DNA sequence: GACCACGGCGCC
DNA sequence: AAATGGCGCCGTGGTC
C-alpha cells in the first residue's frame, strides 16, 4: 500500500503506463503512473505528464520511449525488469510470466505496473549480483540496446505504397489465372487456400501418393516439399506452388503494407522485441519486417517497395558467414580458421559443388540452397533429408556430411563439450555468457532428447552471433547520430541504414569498419555493404 | 468482434 | 515428410 502521491515523481521512480494496443506507435496513453520511496505517483493527464520524466524505467521501457519519441519527446529508456529476468533465463519473454515468477502480477492499471516494476527489479537486480557475465550484458548491451531500437521503431522505414497498390492488381490477375488453372484440372471449384480441401482433391479425388503427414493432426501433408516430389506426378501441382507463392507475398506483404504506414510520420514503424527468442537473436512484429521477401523475382518486386527517403541512400550491410565464423572461433578447429584468414567462401563453395558449376558461375540463388545445406547439416541434418534434399542417393549425401564434419574435427569437440556441459548444469551459454537452459538434454525419449541437443548446441553459436550485432549495434549507433544518419532495421546479421546522400559513402565505410571490429575474434569478421535508393539495391 | 490450433511459409 | 536451429504472419476451421 504506497502512498498516494502527487505529481511530479522524483528523479529515478520506476514508471507504469497502460496502452490502447501493445504497438507503442500506434498506441493511445491511457495512463502512466510512477512509484519510488513507498509512494506511488499517478499522473492525471498521462501525455503532458510524460514531460516530467527524464527517463523510462520500468517493464517494457522501451514501448513508452518509443511512443514518447512518436510525441517529440526525447524520453530514453532505463533500467526495464525484463532485461534482467531475460539475461537470467530467457523463457522469461513476457511481463505475465516475469511478474508470476519474481514477486507480483502484471494488471491493466499504471499504478500497479509502476510499483510491480518497482518490486521486480529490486528482486530481479538481486538474483544477479554475482553474476557479473550476466550483468555485463545487461550494462553493456542490452540495457543501451533498448534505447538504441527505441529510436530505430519512431524512425520507421520509407515504403514505395503506390508501388505496391499496382502490383496488387497485377498479381491478382495471375492469381486469378492460376487458380482458374487448378480448378479446370481439378474438375471442380474449391477452397484452394484450404489445405484440407486440397489434400482431398489431390490424394483421394485425383490419385496422387501422400508423401508425408502433418504434425498434430496426422494429415496428408501438402506442403511445398511434399508438392515438390510431385511436380511431376500431375500437371496441377506446378499451378498450386505458383498459387501459394503469390497469395503467400499478396496476403502477407503487399496487401498488408501499404495500409500500416503511420499518419504523422509517413513511414512503416516495425517493433523490435528483445526478449522473445530463446539464442538472444532480436525479433520484429506488427509487421514483421525480419521477413519482407527476397528469394523469388516477385519477392524482389516487393522488396524494392523499401526506399530511401528523397535526398539520402539506404545502405545495408550484412556480416559474412557470420555463424561459421562463430563457429571457428567457439570451436577453435584450426583447419575452419585457416578457411577464413584465407578468404574462402564455404557457400559459394558448396553451391558449386551442388550444382557442378565453378563458383565464376554461381548466381545468388545457387548460395541460396547452399548457406540452407550449409548449416542444415552444421546443426544436425540427417543423412536420408540430406540425400532428399539434394535429389542425391543416400550413400553420398551420408558421405558429403562426413567430408564436410572431418574437415573441422574441432567441431564434433566442441558439440560433444558443449552438451556435456549443458547435461551438467542445465544450461549452455554463449562467448559472453548468455545462457539458455535445455534440460531435456536428459530426457529419455531420444527424439525428445536428439531435439533439445539440436537446440543446445546450436544456441552458443547462433546466440554469439546475435551478441555481437546487438553490440555492433550499441557501438555504432552514437556515431551514426554524429553524422546525421539513422539506423533503420536489423535483420539478425544485417543493418539496413539510411545516411543523407552525400555522406552516404562515408557512414558505409565508417558502419563497416565498426561491424568487423565489434569484438575481434581467431578469425576476421567480413562484412558486404551496398549503397542503393531502395533495399534490393542495396545489397548488390 | 476476439480467441485459438494448425498447417504452411516468408526471412535469418 | 524428415535428426538442422531461430523467428512471426497468413487463412482455414472452429470456438466463444
Ligand atoms: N537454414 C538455416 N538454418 C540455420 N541457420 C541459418 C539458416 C540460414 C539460411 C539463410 C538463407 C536461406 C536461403 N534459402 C533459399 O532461398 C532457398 C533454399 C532451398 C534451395 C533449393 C534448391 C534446389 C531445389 C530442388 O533441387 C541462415 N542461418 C543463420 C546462419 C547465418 O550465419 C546467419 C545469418 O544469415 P545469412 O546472412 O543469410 O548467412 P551468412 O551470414 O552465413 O551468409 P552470407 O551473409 O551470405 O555471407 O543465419
Ligand atoms: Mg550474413
Ligand atoms: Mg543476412
Ligand atoms: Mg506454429
Amino acid at each position: 500500500a504506497l502512498e498516494e502521491a502527487p505529481w511530479p515523481p522524483p528523479e529515478g521512480a520506476f514508471v507504469g503506463f497502460v496502452l490502447s494496443r501493445k504497438e507503442p506507435m500506434w498506441a493511445d496513453l491511457l495512463a502512466l503512473a510512477a512509484a519510488r520511496g513507498g509512494r506511488v505517483h499517478r499522473a492525471p493527464e498521462p501525455y503532458k505528464a510524460l514531460r516530467d520524466l527524464k527517463e523510462a524505467r520500468g517493464l517494457l521501457a522501451k514501448d513508452l520511449s518509443v511512443l514518447a519519441l512518436r510525441e517529440g519527446l526525447g524520453l530514453p529508456p532505463g533500467d526495464d525488469p525484463m532485461l534482467l529476468a531475460y539475461l537470467l533465463d530467457p523463457s522469461n519473454t513476457t511481463p505475465e510470466g516475469v511478474a508470476r515468477r519474481y514477486g507480483g502480477e502484471w494488471t491493466e492499471e499504471a499504478g500497479e505496473r509502476a510499483a510491480l516494476s518497482e518490486r521486480l527489479f529490486a528482486n530481479l537486480w538481486g538474483r544477479l549480483e554475482g553474476e557479473e557475465r550476466l550483468l555485463w550484458l545487461y550494462r553493456e548491451v542490452e540495457r543501451p540496446l533498448s534505447a538504441v531500437l527505441a529510436h530505430m521503431e519512431a524512425t520507421g522505414v520509407r515504403l514505395d505504397v503506390a508501388y505496391l497498390r499496382a502490383l496488387s492488381l497485377e498479381v491478382a490477375e495471375e492469381i486469378a489465372r492460376l487458380e482458374a488453372e487448378v480448378f479446370r484440372l481439378a474438375g471442380h471449384p474449391f477452397n484452394l487456400n484450404s489445405r484440407d480441401q486440397l489434400e482431398r482433391v489431390l490424394f483421394d479425388e485425383l490419385g496422387l501418393p501422400a508423401i508425408g503427414k502433418t504434425e498434430k493432426t496426422g494429415k496428408r501433408s501438402t506442403s511445398a516439399a511434399v508438392l515438390e516430389a510431385l511436380r511431376e506426378a500431375h500437371p496441377i501441382v506446378e499451378k498450386i506452388l505458383q498459387y501459394r507463392e503469390l497469395t503467400k507475398l499478396k496476403s502477407t506483404y503487399i496487401d498488408p503494407l501499404p495500409d500500416l504506414i503511420h499518419p504523422r510520420t509517413g513511414r512503416l514503424h516495425t517493433r523490435f522485441n528483445q526478449t522473445a527468442t530463446a539464442t538472444g537473436r532480436l525479433s520484429s512484429s506488427d509487421p514483421n519486417l525480419q521477413n519482407i521477401p527476397v528469394r523469388t523475382p516477385l519477392g524482389q518486386r516487393i522488396r524494392r517497395a523499401f526506399i530511401a527517403e528523397e535526398g539520402w541512400l539506404l545502405v545495408a550491410l550484412d556480416y559474412s558467414q557470420i555463424e561459421l565464423r562463430v563457429l571457428a572461433h567457439l570451436s577453435g578447429d584450426e583447419n575452419l580458421i585457416r578457411v577464413f584468414q584465407e578468404g574462402r567462401d564455404i557457400h559459394t563453395e558448396t553451391a558449386s559443388w551442388m550444382f557442378g558449376v565453378p563458383r565464376e558461375a554461381v548466381d545468388p540463388l545457387m548460395r541460396r540452397a547452399a548457406k540452407t545445406i550449409n548449416f542444415g547439416v552444421l546443426y544436425g541434418m540427417s543423412a536420408h533429408r540430406l540425400s532428399q534434399e539434394l535429389a542425391i542417393p543416400y550413400e553420398e549425401a551420408q558421405a558429403f556430411i562426413e567430408r564436410y564434419f572431418q574437415s573441422f574435427p574441432k567441431v564434433r569437440a566442441w558439440i560433444e563439450k558443449t552438451l556435456e556441459e549443458g547435461r551438467r548444469r542445465g544450461y549452455v551459454e554463449t562467448l559472453f555468457g548468455r545462457r539458455r537452459y535445455v534440460p531435456d538434454l536428459e530426457a529419455r525419449v531420444k527424439s525428445v532428447r536428439e531435439a533439445a541437443e539440436r537446440m543446445a548446441f546450436n544456441m552458443p553459436v547462433q546466440g554469439t552471433a546475435a551478441d555481437l550485432m546487438k553490440l555492433a549495434m550499441v557501438k555504432l549507433f552514437p556515431r551514426l547520430e554524429e553524422m546525421g544518419a539513422r539506423m533503420l532495421l536489423q535483420v539478425h546479421d544485417e543493418l539496413v541504414l539510411e545516411a543523407p546522400k552525400e555522406r552516404a559513402e562515408a557512414v558505409a565505410r565508417l558502419a563497416k569498419e565498426v561491424m568487423e571490429g565489434v569484438y575481434p575474434l581467431a578469425v576476421p569478421l567480413e562484412v558486404e555493404v551496398g549503397i542503393g535508393e531502395d533495399w534490393l539495391s542495396a545489397k548488390e
